[PDB]
């Protein structure tokens, strides 16, 4: 590529398979955006979140891609798998499913950050710091913030818990 | 489902087909859009219209969940595959193959529609000739009035065409 | 913590450290903004650049609290010593004092980041390199700009001096 | 001072611990702050109530700061002592804690008044009054009202309490 | 210098040397803005392209000078050599000199991205990712965009690609 | 050229010689402004002056530039050589060498405008007399101007000098 300058082909690869991750986190958080409005599940701000959630990832997968295109190396596409679930149980375990799914990705992106430092690319390093790992910081935190508050409000099993939470966190 | 009335179990497996591809009609045309942003193609126009047609088919793959759900029906998600290509060779490749594709969901959709007048169920019928048939067609003879033009004009060989296309009907 | 990931013991304690100093910080530009407010120095200029400095080190305290909760960690607050002086003598003085305060509050955080880097934790590095480093050297230069330009016009002896810096570089 | 006018030096002593005091409030209130940001509280109308009150305090200690100026007196700032704990249990404890540290304050400014009108110092006493002891007794009478409303609810272990009371008496 | 803190006399220097490639980036394109106001080359939008990227890395060399001022080094000029040809050829042979030169520019920065590492040097690590290496990367990918068209559209042998290109891209 | 007439090659060097001179002065302009603005110094304003002047000159390179292309000739473009300093002592210093440089520059006009009338070449004359006579006779007396109240303030070695006048004129 006549713009390819500084990029390792391991960080070019490992860009396309955190482009695959955030596709994954995307239809993750698509499923669970429905599962929450299903007839018997009805939390529609929790489907609300989940939903917004979900266009965040596809933000984060392209930003990825267009990396890859400004820097020469060439995205490289594989299916993006079904979320481990249909049926997501309840808003509390959704919150955990998504915290842990957030970790995951969180852990992926300080690898390929690793990966860039010791290829000495200061420009992917700069982007994953300016556009990912804050971002992931936030997301923990806030999904942490919200399972504390699910558990503690007895969610499950406790019928007001994750309709107040509903309305009044997520509203 | 206490929602579930005139639904048939063979209607709710389609729409979960229809459903994946819907979303993998949408991956492809991302995987396009990221084509004509490479700085070896650098169509920034074409980069735009199918990253436009990639959000429409994502919506489209919402209205049939959202169907899923309100008919209650479950939705049952499946792997997005990858498509057929990530070099989608020029301009007027990708618009033959997003003709190819959309006539292969209209198809998709055309036999769902069948299904759902088997099963007697106006709802769904109605669902698709309302939001999928007639935006197909209209994809289509789209895509159709692109490709001809392109051809004419001599894509992908004549240099000067697809960057014309590119320009004026695409800008 | 169900959201610490990637975050040192060292880093955590170090950010308290820090959290420390910023308030210390915050403490002696409140000394010296009410100094400025005597009666006997009446430098009204001078008292709300030092107020408007405290309470920018405050937020620079306020923002290291948000990411220790971000990450995980749990704050620990000390005791916030009391500024090495009441009377800070003048306003060259006290612009001196200013200046080894950001220089020894800027070596703080230079060792932050290298344990920060030890630690391989981009995110804290990312963190400090956005909110403090360059805040710190911007303030570095100012206040040198300021001893300067004090020195030069014959400060504190000269009578006009401080008079006239007050009322045109700090007016 | 030439300013300096019927400002007895025990006045001037004592306005000096008050500022202290002032400054210790608005550090726990800050502490308080920030507990109610952690992950496992994230009880964020609480932080900001008392992120709100710390600012509050630290304008109590301005003013008085700035009383001594005016009346002649001389600053003598001291440390400023960390809260008596870091973890304040729950949203209740750390109200029934703020109570107390405002009775408290209260009792400083009430033994501060009976010093001022015992020196005979009209223009401390009217200072008092105005800027403080009233705001004192709204403060008490608030928090009273908060750690009633949060007793009677069921804070901390009724689940949806301190949760509810964010929400609606904070919010 | 009095606000010098953690500041190499390596990357002093490379800085200066740093200065003097922008300001030469800046020379050679103002030179090719002119040669496409040439009677006979004419190409308007090319010279306005060129011209305004001359003012950009005139912008670029002076946050360098600012750089060295604020953090304590002395700015040391050098000759700005002139650029390697007053006729530029065409559209297309500007377009493949300027992505060398960015390319050329770009690797000058990174070698100083490694000095400012090596020499544990946050800030200025931190300065050339914030406000110089993402900023090449885009420009040279735009300039493969540029060169990639002109050449498919066969400039600058075919009459109308430089035409077309400086009235659509380019306008 | 098909557009060149009634313009001798040595009007044609002439204008390129007044280009590199102009470039010049833009350049000991910038080094002056980025003088101004060190830590020692401090002198915002006549750093903002002096970097105004540095772009005026910027223009007046462009507009010989456009003379070049608009008559015909070619652009020859030559190093741009270092200011005679990078320390310039002081804003009276500076400003006696901006009086010296700006005569000299008027003079390399002036005899540029008498070779001019000695080709016969009144588009040249009036160009030089339009754009440029005046303005070096405006340029002059400012300087001139401002060399004698600095002087007459006692700079360099009377300490407020520089600094009012920096704060007043200036300003
Ligand atoms: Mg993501
Ligand atoms: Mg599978
Ligand atoms: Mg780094
Ligand atoms: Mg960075
Ligand atoms: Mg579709
Ligand atoms: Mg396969
Ligand atoms: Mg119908
Ligand atoms: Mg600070
Ligand atoms: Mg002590
Ligand atoms: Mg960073
Ligand atoms: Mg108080
Ligand atoms: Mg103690
Ligand atoms: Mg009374
Ligand atoms: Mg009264
Ligand atoms: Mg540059
Ligand atoms: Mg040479
Ligand atoms: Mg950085
Ligand atoms: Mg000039
Ligand atoms: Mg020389
Ligand atoms: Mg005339
Ligand atoms: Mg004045």
């Amino acid at each position: 590529s006549r713009v390819r300058q500084n990029f390792h082909p391991d960080s070019e690869a490992a860009i396309n398979r955190q482009i695959n991750l955030e596709l994954y986190a995307s239809y993750v958080y698509l499923s669970m955006a429905y599962y929450f409005s299903r007839d018997d599940v009805a939390l529609n701000n929790f489907s609300r979140y989940f939903l917004h959630q979900s266009r965040e990832e596809t933000e984060h997968a392209e930003k990825l891609m267009r990396l890859q295109n400004q820097r020469g190396g060439r995205i490289r596409l594989q299916d993006i798998k079904k979320p481990e679930q249909d049926d997501w149980e309840s808003g509390l375990h959704a919150m955990e499913c998504a915290l842990l799914l957030e970790k995951n990705v969180n852990q992926s992106l300080l690898e390929l950050h690793a990966l860039a430092s010791d290829k000495g690319d200061p420009h992917l390093c700069d982007f994953l710091e300016t556009y990912y790992l804050n971002e992931q910081v936030k997301s923990i935190k806030e999904l942490g913030d919200h399972v504390h508050n699910l558990v503690k409000m007895g969610a499950p099993d406790a019928g007001l818990a994750e309709y107040l939470f509903d309305t009044h966190t997520l509203g």
